[PDB]
């Protein structure tokens, strides 16, 4: 019951850091990095009873996952890794953790001011995603 509240919504991408280094780190090839890297992608975030729906459009490629959280499930993500997911909600943030082939990756997204925060680690490397209501 009201969960997720302001992350619903359609949300566009306006600044990213450090993200190729990011994509680097989680294996992505140079030929995808450089196209991803271009991309201004529109996340949309939806909610319906327990089931949380985070969808992805852009010009590159387009995800969409649904969840319930604290109970894992297969994603396909951007850079085509099949991974296994499990996201939580810690203190107002959703908590996205991906593990594949012994590796694991941790993005939190958060609601700070007008904006949702999508912060990407992957070991010593960090990304910041910045994204505004379209
Ligand atoms: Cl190659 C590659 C590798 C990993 C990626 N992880 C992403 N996430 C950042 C937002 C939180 C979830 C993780 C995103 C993404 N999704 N929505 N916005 N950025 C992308 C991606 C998708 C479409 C177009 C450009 C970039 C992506 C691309």
């Amino acid at each position: 019951s009201h969960m997720c509240d302001a992350f619903v919504g359609t949300w566009k991408l306006v600044s990213s850091e450090n993200f190729d280094d990011y994509m680097k780190e989680v294996g992505v090839g140079f030929a995808t990095r450089k196209v991803a890297g271009m991309a201004k992608p529109n996340m949309i975030i939806s909610v319906n009873g327990d089931v949380i729906t985070i969808k992805s459009e852009s010009t590159f490629k387009n995800t969409e996952i649904s969840f319930i959280l604290g109970q894992e499930f297969d994603e396909v993500t951007a850079d085509d890794r099949k991974v296994k997911s499990t996201i939580t909600l810690d203190g107002g943030v959703l908590v996205h953790v991906q593990k594949w082939d012994g590796k694991s990756t941790t993005i939190k997204r958060k609601r700070e001011d007008d904006k949702l925060v999508v912060e990407c680690v992957m070991k010593g490397v960090t990304s910041t995603r910045v994204y505004e209501r379209a």
